[PDB]
């Protein structure tokens, strides 16, 4: 069963995010991985993400943690799977994502050398 | 394949300009995914067609979409990923408004020689 290896990827992030570890966060991505977030956010490559998330974790994302569940998991090929999760960012102090900051995310996972990595990430708000 | 992949966003822009919900949905894989800002998450061609029908007859009526591929990438032989920037242009206007500009992640899978959209997801720039 590799269906559990796929679902561990969003879990691997929550721990990396909870530690506010930019390196552990960016190391989830494929070497030429993509990440697009609401706002003027677009980072390509592991180095481009580690730099952005370091400045983020030291700023507006400090003391924040994330949580979300997969609401759709499908495999396209043998080495590529696509996830759609739903959760968001918790502020420091609160133990629940505010509905104004709830998001849905598209995870494009790729398999190489027996492991899965994020080929592309992208999320958007659920509320307006 | 290089041109075909780059032709997928262009095959939409014509389908959108015609307000054709069918031609838009036929771009997607059978189990294709589309996620948009707001509570919008459609799965499957039938789900997307029904959604876009209400949109093209609704708020998206008479609108067209421009978009520039700012990153094209091949993950494998049968899969490719595109990141595009642009947005929906209102009738009468000849430029996408700053507060309507978006970036989209396109996920293309190659089946039987043709490329179909496995996943689409966009988000506001402002």
């Amino acid at each position: 069963r590799d269906v559990t290896a796929v679902a561990d990827v969003p879990r691997r992030m929550m721990e990396a995010w909870a530690s506010n570890d930019a390196s552990a966060f960016a190391s989830l991505f494929a070497p030429d991985g993509t990440m697009v977030l609401p706002g003027d956010v677009f980072q390509k490559g592991v180095d481009g993400i580690r730099e952005f998330m370091t400045k983020c974790y030291a700023g507006p994302y400090k003391g924040t943690s994330v949580f979300g569940v997969p609401i759709d998991v499908r495999f396209t090929g043998p080495d590529t799977a696509i996830l759609i999760t739903q959760g968001g960012v918790m502020a420091p102090g609160e133990h629940s994502v505010a509905p104004d900051k709830e998001i849905r995310a598209t995870w494009v996972l790729g398999k190489r050398d027996g492991a899965w990595l994020v080929e592309a990430y992208h999320n958007s708000p659920v509320r307006l």
